[PDB]
């Protein structure tokens, strides 16, 4: 059905979630045996939103990072688009916050530093996410955060998280992270309403309830981030070494990628070459074209698998 080219490389399991655009399916890469998440999108249903998909894809191909969900493979058929992705079995941050009611300040800070690491890195590559919220943050197996959903990425998004300058890009991501921070620590939104007009007025007004359990430090950070005028809003630079962010850390936030593809792994390349019937030298030329085809998927999946084993050795 144009699924059958995909079934060459993967065997599909159950649907794990949906979004406006896409169905997400658990899958297994047959050759490596690695679990993956596959994002299936119908081009005909996408309709006039198709360019956002091509923005999403080009962005994910340019980002490689510990807190950004890795893309392994992009397949296009007549009707569908498939994105093969890192499987994050922990689910959304949103569900976690709800299971705890709210997070302790100390725990908020662990989460927040990983968000900041990912977000500062996204910016260092010239993007703005524009849809930061805890539905778009996932825990992988190690309980580490991965940022997802780059469809509104720019080189928009939910209203409750949207910056006032945007409802009428670096500064805007700071506003949304400000909203995130409120939710982690409080368990509800600073601006909420059943009426969008009422909600809009609350956002522009910029006044929210400050609960008793918050620290003065965190309160101040909130007001620095939740400045309505982007000019007065705190910059990313200063967020990265902010005193609250560093409380009880000798390490300010390391946003740089710990996972560049500096050079090719011998074990992985060797393994690839045997299956592919080519020498390691030939295979090294092939991999470096980086087409996010099946060769790319298999190399990256093999690398992901090696890294996992090496952590228990
Ligand atoms: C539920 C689960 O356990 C799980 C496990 N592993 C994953 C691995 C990658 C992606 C993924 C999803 C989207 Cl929509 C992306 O754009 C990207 Cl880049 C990755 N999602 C999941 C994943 N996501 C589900 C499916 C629905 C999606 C929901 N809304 C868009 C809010 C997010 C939650």
């Amino acid at each position: 059905k144009d699924y059958d080219e995909l079934l060459k490389y993967y065997e599909l399991y159950e649907t794990i979630g949906t979004g406006g655009f896409a169905k997400v399916k658990l899958a297994c890469h047959v050759l490596t045996g690695e679990m993956v998440a596959i994002k299936i999108m119908d081009k005909n249903a996408l309709g006039s939103d198709l360019p956002r998909v091509k923005t999403e894809i080009d962005a994910l191909k340019s980002l490689r990072h510990q807190h950004i969900c890795q893309l392994y493979h992009v397949l296009e058929t007549k009707n569908k688009i498939f994105m093969v992705l890192e499987y994050c079995p922990g689910g959304e941050l949103f569900d976690y916050i709800i299971s705890q009611d709210r997070l302790s300040e100390e725990e908020t800070r662990v989460v927040f530093r990983q968000i900041l690491s990912a977000v500062a890195y996204v910016h260092s590559q010239g993007y703005a996410h524009r849809d930061l919220k805890p539905e778009n943050l996932l825990f992988d197996e190690n309980h580490k955060l991965k940022l997802i959903d780059f469809g509104l990425c720019a080189k928009c998004g939910s209203l409750a998280y949207a910056a006032p300058e945007l409802i009428q890009g670096s500064e805007a991501d700071v506003w949304s992270m400000g909203i995130l921070l409120y939710v982690l620590m409080c368990g509800f939104l600073p601006f909420d309403d059943d009426n969008v007009m009422a909600l809009y007025k609350k956002i522009m007004r910029g006044k929210y309830e400050v609960p008793k359990w918050l620290s003065p430090s965190s309160i101040l950070l909130l007001q620095q981030m939740l400045q309505v005028d982007p000019k007065k809003r705190i910059s990313m630079r200063n967020l990265l070494n902010h005193p609250w962010v560093m409380q009880d850390y000798s390490c300010p936030v390391e946003w740089q990628s710990k996972t560049p593809l500096t050079h090719l792994d011998e074990d992985c390349v060797t393994e690839l070459s045997v299956h592919h019937r080519s020498s390691r030298q030939t295979m090294e030329d092939l991999i470096s074209s980086w087409q996010y085809d099946h060769l790319t998927a298999t190399y990256l999946l093999l690398l992901a698998k090696k890294a996992r084993l090496e952590h228990h050795h």
